[PDB]
């Protein structure tokens, strides 16, 4: 196998509609944001724009090969994988994406996918120009999968490829885990909530 | 049946260009609208800028399956499905969908599709900084479709309004019209929704 | 034949980059607009911002049907169907189409597409802030099509906003028939004369 | 044949990848502009809003047919047609496109595309508001055809009335560069308005 | 073979999803900024709005034809071409590309693509109002490719001021170019990308 058998068969057997769960589990997703960017904050109107990686990882065996004499790993267009439907509860514009739209697959059935983002929040913004900070909440998870179909979990150094020149400077980020029943349905639906605590330079 | 064969069937029978009527009754769609923001307010040019949920439910029997030893349940891209040609007649911008294109469908043929829209509206905004706050209306209903082909009903507050709003939400309530235009001799129904919010 | 049937037929035999004359003689294409809002009115630079519907209605006899025990009408997808090119020349900035891109067709062969537009134009504001107003017109017509192969004709606060800064005093339509530089044909247009004003 | 025919077999032979050359010798494309109105002055950083028609000429035998009993034009969307690649050099915005997306096509096989377009650009703005006016120019070319491929030549009338700006002249003239990157020269069009603020 | 003939096969059998290694090499991509405008800086949200072309130029062999008594080179839409995957890291909005999206496809399998660039960036411009200038970096790299599967490079040849308007409100300085190689902490594996420096400041 080479390359182009690899990425040939992906194209011809994919299923980028299907949800690879494996026997009535969930699929693993795992979510990490890196913060590169503090862009326009408003404390009046509390709305914050960040530029984020936005680190996604997930399994999917319908991918695999026998990586004996072969590439063990390739760079696939997102558009002929499957992915997860995750979205920012609080976010007041659409994401927008700034990288190339790959993601990389290795032959085991490990995906990643981290897409570059700019994206404007809806979140806690007072005490930005003070030494404590604001402290800002962002909220991922799925959009129509409940938690026996995706789950959500975390996985550093919060400033470890955040931009020295912008106006902000980032104390500490966390992460934890929520589990949320809405009144539409029955079901339990997973989210990330990372919280961001940054001020002015 | 699996998730891949059902998602596998709906792909090559779904017809999205056909209304799935029975028997010449109207689809009934039922609409709700969860509001999640309010963000750009105008009182000198009567605009405001929304950001709701708006849960769009009907019924589709074409999308049914047998479900015996079979998953109840799948996501389709919306692109794939009928979906009901709503719009609000007092936006005065596009609708911005901010989550993924996916419709839920459950084996009886239930579809469910709620995305998260942040929309400009031309409504009546005097009194956003008084104690008994503005009441603005959004008329939502189907486009093309009259009263015996498509029927829109309100489902039977800030419950998900973000607490970082520089407004709150005093009360919402809902109603249906039945109205008569120029063009036509049938009727259209929209449904009417009142939000009635001030400034902090 | 049921919908279903109809809109396979339309789908697999429409040509919809096929214009469709009769015979030698033009498509008549009425045209008609219906202000709903006024938005951004610059007296300095001469320019404002309208939403208004476009209602557009043609004849195309490839899409009929025989409506016995049928239904005698459909919703279509514009991209299934030719489709008027029609293009306002003062205009300043690219249609926003607000509304759900189908189009209404009925046995006979009858079309009607009415688009909500939000659009920017370049017109006449003087004296808007006055009590004669200001009078703004808007020229639409076919872009590529001569005389003999598409003609426009022409068909006032009926569904205008209540909650506008401005108002509307009235609306006048004439069609004209001019001669550009480039061809010895001539091109249809319709020009819309808006008389309105600012409020109190 | 009728009009039903004849954009039936353009659209299935048509190529639109694949330049219209006639035994290597250029497409001869024709490129006059129509100013309509000028928007957004700036002068303090010499940026100008235009909207301007742009009218295209060029020839495609391929799309020849015999218009004996026959229609002698038709309409046809862009999308299925070879188009030249022009590009102007001094944009600071991307084309927006105003109208249908349509060209005209005579029998013979001459196209026209004439799109009305609104665009920015970065020019000499200096003496807008100055009886002899500013004079900004705009060089056209094509993007990645040499002058052996692609030949471009030149060939108030619809300005408007209520601009804040009117049109004192509108010259036309014709280049031939070479850059850094290839031996080949590319042929490109100059157009200079002349156009200041009224009084 | 004539050019309908070559862009036809190109069509068929071209593709765009397969990076195009030689026996187990990086493919070398040269990347070259030529800047044409800076039109809105900020020194106080440290912010520049830049347009440039961004040519770049790489070797793939699945293109090559005989060009014995044919043409030697043919225009092709990049739909239809693998095409590397490059990003600017410290951008903070998306490319918006000004050009027609056509590259340049030379008989032996030389591919050149110059696509015209507006694009926000965010970097050091503290002393744009001073006569020694401004120095602002623009990294460029493969986005999910390592250093054995692409390579980037700054081009040999030399040259700047050539392109740049002499309308902007700026004016150009200085440009130098130099190579990184990156781990980061996700993988084990090596990034390439080219840093470019940009000295400019504001004309008096
Ligand atoms: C019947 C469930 O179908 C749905 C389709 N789209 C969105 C949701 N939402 C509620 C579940 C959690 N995500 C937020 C939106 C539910
Ligand atoms: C008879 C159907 O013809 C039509 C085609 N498009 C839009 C409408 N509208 C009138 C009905 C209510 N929706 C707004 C416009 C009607
Ligand atoms: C030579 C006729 O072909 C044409 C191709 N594109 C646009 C036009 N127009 C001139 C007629 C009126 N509409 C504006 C542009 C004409
Ligand atoms: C080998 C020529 O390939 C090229 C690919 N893209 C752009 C250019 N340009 C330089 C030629 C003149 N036009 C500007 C763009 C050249
Ligand atoms: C495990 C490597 O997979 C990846 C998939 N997408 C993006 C990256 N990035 C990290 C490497 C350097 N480029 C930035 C993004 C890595
Ligand atoms: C290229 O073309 C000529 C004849 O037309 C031929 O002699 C030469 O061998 C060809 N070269 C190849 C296939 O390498």
């Amino acid at each position: 196998l080479d390359r182009a058998d690899i990425l040939y068969n992906i194209r011809q057997t994919s299923r980028p509609d299907v949800i690879p769960t494996q026997r009535d589990r969930p699929v693993a997703v795992s979510v990490s944001l890196k913060f590169i960017n503090i862009l326009e904050v408003n404390e009046i109107t509390n709305e914050v724009d960040v530029v984020f990686w936005q680190q996604t990882t997930w399994s999917d065996r319908t991918l695999a090969w026998n990586s004996s004499h072969s590439p063990d790993q390739v760079s696939v267009p997102i558009s002929s994988l499957w992915v997860p439907d995750l979205a920012a509860y609080n976010a007041i514009s659409k994401p927008e994406v700034l990288t190339p739209q790959l993601a990389h697959v290795v032959s085991d059935g490990e995906v990643q996918y981290t897409p570059s983002i700019r994206q404007r929040f809806s979140c806690d913004v007072s005490g930005v120009d003070t030494e404590s900070g604001a402290t800002c909440r962002i909220k991922i998870g799925s959009w129509t999968h409940h938690s026996r179909e995706i789950s959500v979990d975390p996985t550093s150094d919060d400033s470890e490829y955040f931009s020295q020149y912008s106006r902000f400077e980032i104390l500490d980020v966390t992460q934890k885990k929520n589990s949320v029943t809405y009144s539409c349905c029955p079901e339990a639906y997973e989210d990330v909530e990372v919280s961001l605590n940054f001020r002015k330079k």
